[PDB]
């Protein structure tokens, strides 16, 4: 019933028994001298020169007496007050070539030093205001920003930093939401977050237990003063072997807080960062004292930024909807709307209704692709895409404000996480990460594995591509390797005559086209490599169109008409059996449906290579609507690419996600074809669009390393998404595409493709290339 000998013990403690641990507060279960023995707070947490040689007094906070080093107790400046010492901000930069532990430690320890809220921005902040950190990112390795998840709060991006997993798979897919199977609504504030039955996936914390490896409790009550923290994991590292924790979590509410209250940008951010920097050299300080400076990894990561937000900017629900009470809605810089009604109405009567509306809905199935936002039962159907510095609510009067009239909240955060306001930080600092290495902005999904990796642990299944990272760290005990492929391709020369076709159409080296080597086929089908002057097709009999198409195209290529006796051409493609390809007399029976082609006309080298383009093997069925946004793309914005870039190498084709998990349909998975026909109609289509990072060679001749962007574009029978698609195509499609950028990775899910599988980079290389997403 007593505290005595037990603060912040390891061992768990069950009911009635009273607890003596971190969290035994939030779970109303503290014995009841815990806050008298546990949470000492006497004279302060510094040592001063008055103090040192002091008789050990067991109220005080922490202890300068000369035996607090055997107790491991002492303040975390004692020997820099006491015994003439260092801070360890004010010791030169020294390369850790490998760690120097302890004898009888196992493997370096790891330290999580997680900030809520930290902007990337921040770290312009000086040494002046932030010297600790300030030397953790210039003496360790660091990356300029690391890309949430969204939605860009506090537990998705947690759980999902702990994880590898995007929320929709590891279940916490907001601070609030609600389970339709449980019948129960999971929120911050409350008990039952406390409950597992929301929390997918497998924690850091509990793939190390599982392994053998021995984690500190890394959660913390908020009665617990930062400086306890920190003065409770210097004191488990000073365990014995056998109960020692390798891994440790420090958390911050801070500078969230602040940044709420009043916004990023002004002067009153400084003390929050001030005051964050000297915990950090709390740490490092206590570090030093117990000589583990050279020891032991730290991290120092954020889950998400701030941005300018008022509640003066803030859209309501009842200026769109014919009654809102019988609704429910997931306010703030996001939208989730379920009802309290018919969903088509709703959405019909939110969207493109005020000029400069500030939020766009979305089913959840239309949601761009790298948001990985939609396969969860808790993510209702009906989303809202807020803008950025932009509240939605329900109605007026759920807006408050001072009786000055001013909002109580001057920041937030919940955007779009490609969004610049809403990028963290990252930085590794320790003997098996890099000396003084910066490496490029990546996404918070990476880091489990790499801390996996730090702490010699296999990694659950996870949405993080694993060597992406591997740059980071000094030492790689994971090597990956490039995936089997699967299917091997046909050659299929001439088979067949024009005039064994059905068929209903009528009409009027390979050294060039396929940079990177053949796209590996990572499932089991039939399919056919097709060659032609100006492109390379990778053809499916199954889905009778091509799984990608390649094709080069110079700085200097022109772009042609399609000459008006070609208007409707489409040609059998006689190396490919009629009953493996589309019919023309199909989309003549679909009246909605219509066609397009993956290599563009537009792009033929000559009039004679044009007419390779009308391949019925080229066509893919493509509606009316969104033919306007690929004729685009096709005949404007490939040559501009091409002319920016010093040429690009363009890899389109079909994506079918009908289940919205993802993932490549399987056959059985497609729920649409064209009117009468065995043809499959695509939920997506993506390009891929390569070319030298140097660009001042060729994309054909790069001798260095690739720059990429790509794109998983909606294939919608409207375009409502585009509120300014009355206009010309010139005022609205780039902006359509800019916001479906994929990365590669997401399209080699998606298609079950592996790319860039022949070339002169390393495969750790390759994967951090298919991991870039390209923001604007
Ligand atoms: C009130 C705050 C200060 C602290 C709230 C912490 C709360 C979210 C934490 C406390 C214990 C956590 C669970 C515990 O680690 C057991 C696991 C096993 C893992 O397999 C799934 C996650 C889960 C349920 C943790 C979820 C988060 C919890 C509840
Ligand atoms: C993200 O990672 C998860 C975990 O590996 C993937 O979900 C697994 O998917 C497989 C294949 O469908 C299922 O058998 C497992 O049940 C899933 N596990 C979990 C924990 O979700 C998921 O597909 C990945 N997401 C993407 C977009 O690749
Ligand atoms: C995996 C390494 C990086 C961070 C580990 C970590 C530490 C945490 O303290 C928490 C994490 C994650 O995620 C959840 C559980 C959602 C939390 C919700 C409440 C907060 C007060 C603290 C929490
Ligand atoms: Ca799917
Ligand atoms: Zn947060
Ligand atoms: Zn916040």
């Amino acid at each position: 019933g007593s505290c005595k000998g037990r603060c912040f013990e390891l061992q768990e403690v069950g009911p009635p028994d009273c607890r003596c641990d971190n969290l035994c507060k939030s779970y109303s279960s503290c014995c009841h001298d815990f806050d008298e023995l546990c949470l000492k707070t006497a004279r302060g947490w510094e040592c001063t020169k008055d103090r040192c040689g002091e008789v050990r007094n067991e109220e005080n906070a922490c202890h300068c007496s000369e035996d607090c080093l055997s107790r491991g107790d002492c303040c975390t400046n004692y020997q820099v007050v006491c015994k003439g010492e260092s801070h360890w901000v004010d010791d030169d930069c020294e390369e850790i070539k490998v760690p120097e532990c302890p004898a009888g430690f196992v493997r370096p320890p790891l330290i999580i030093f997680s900030v809520d809220g930290f902007r990337a921005s921040y770290m312009k902040k000086g040494s002046k205001v932030m010297p600790n950190i300030e030397k953790l990112r210039s003496c360790g390795t660091h990356a300029p920003y690391m890309r949430p998840v969204y939605p860009t709060k506090t537990f998705p991006n947690l759980y999902t930093l702990a994880t590898g997993l995007y929320p929709e798979s590891h279940g916490i897919v907001g601070n609030s939401m609600y389970d339709p199977v449980f019948d129960a609504s999971f929120h911050l504030r409350g008990r039952e977050k406390f409950n597992h039955r929301w929390w997918g996936g497998q924690p850091l914390w509990i793939t190390a237990t599982k392994q053998g490896v021995r984690a500190g409790t890394f959660f913390w009550s908020v009665s617990i003063p930062h400086e306890r923290r920190i003065l409770t994991i210097l004191q488990w590292l000073s365990l014995p072997d056998n109960e020692r924790p390798s891994v440790y979590a420090f958390y911050s509410e801070q500078p969230d807080f602040s940044g709420h209250k009043y916004g990023p940008f002004g002067p009153e951010m400084t003390n929050p960062l001030r005051e964050i920097d000297k915990t950090v050299g709390q740490l490092m300080d206590g570090l030093k004292q117990l000589r583990l400076h050279r020891c032991v990894n730290v991290i120092f990561v954020g889950d998400h930024g701030m941005e300018d937000v008022t509640c003066d900017r803030t859209e309501f629900l009842s200026n769109y909807l014919t009654n809102v009470d019988d609704i429910t809605l997931v306010p703030g810089t996001l939208g989730r709307i379920r009802a309290k009604y018919d969903p088509k109405t709703i959405i019909a009567a939110l969207t493109c209704k005020k000029p400069d509306q500030h939020f766009k809905p979305y089913m959840k199935q239309h949601l761009p692709k790298r948001l990985h936002y939609a396969n969860n039962r808790r993510i209702e159907d009906i989303h809202l895409l807020v803008d950025r510095r932009w509240h939605v609510a329900r109605k007026p009067l759920d807006v408050y404000k001072k009786p000055s009239g001013k909002c109580f909240f001057q920041g937030d955060h919940g955007f779009d996480n490609k969004v610049n306001s809403m990028q963290t930080v990252f930085v590794g600092y320790g003997p098996t990460f890099k000396y003084r290495t910066k490496v490029p902005p990546f996404e918070n999904i990476e880091l489990y594995n790499v801390m996996c990796d730090l702490l010699g642990l296999k990694p659950a299944p996870n949405n993080g591509t694993h060597g992406s990272l591997n740059h980071l760290l000094r030492t790689n005990t994971f090597r990956p390797t490039m995936p089997d492929e699967v299917s091997r391709p046909n050659y299929p020369g001439i088979m067949y005559l024009q005039s064994e076709f059905d068929l209903g159409c009528t009409c009027d080296t390979k050294e060039r086209h396929l940079l990177y080597g053949r796209p590996a086929v990572l499932y089991r089908t039939s399919y056919d490599i097709l060659y032609h002057t100006d492109f390379e097709s990778g053809y499916s009999e199954i889905f009778l169109m091509p799984l990608w198409t390649s094709y080069t195209i110079s700085k200097q290529a022109e772009v042609s008409s399609i000459p008006e006796h070609l208007t409707n051409c489409v040609r059998p493609d006689v190396r490919v059996s009629p009953g493996f390809s589309q019919n023309c007399l199909a989309y003549k029976n679909d009246k909605q449906m219509s066609y397009g082609f993956l290599f563009p006309p537009y792009l033929s080298s000559s009039p004679e290579a044009k007419y390779d383009a009308f391949l019925v093997t080229n066509m893919v069925p493509m509606y009316p609507a969104f033919k306007r946004v690929w004729a685009y793309f096709q005949r404007v914005l490939v040559k501009k690419y091409a002319s920016e870039r010093n040429g690009v190498n363009v890899i389109s084709g079909p994506i079918f996600d009908y289940n919205y998990d993802g993932l490549r349909d399987t056959e059985d998975e497609i729920k649409q074809y064209v009117e009468g026909s065995s043809i499959p109609v695509p939920t997506h289509y993506y390009s891929i669009i390569t070319s030298c990072l140097d660009f001042t060679q060729p994309a054909d001749k790069c001798d260095g390393p690739l720059s990429v962007s790509s794109f998983i574009l909606p294939h919608r029978p409207d375009n409502d998404e585009s509120c300014a698609s009355s206009e010309d195509e010139s005022k609205w499609v780039e902006e359509l595409m800019k916001m479906h950028t994929a990365r590669v990775r997401d399209i080699e899910h998606l298609t079950g493709l592996d790319f860039y599988r022949k070339t002169s980079r390393s495969y750790s290389e390759i994967l951090t290339l298919k991991t870039y997403l390209h923001t604007y």
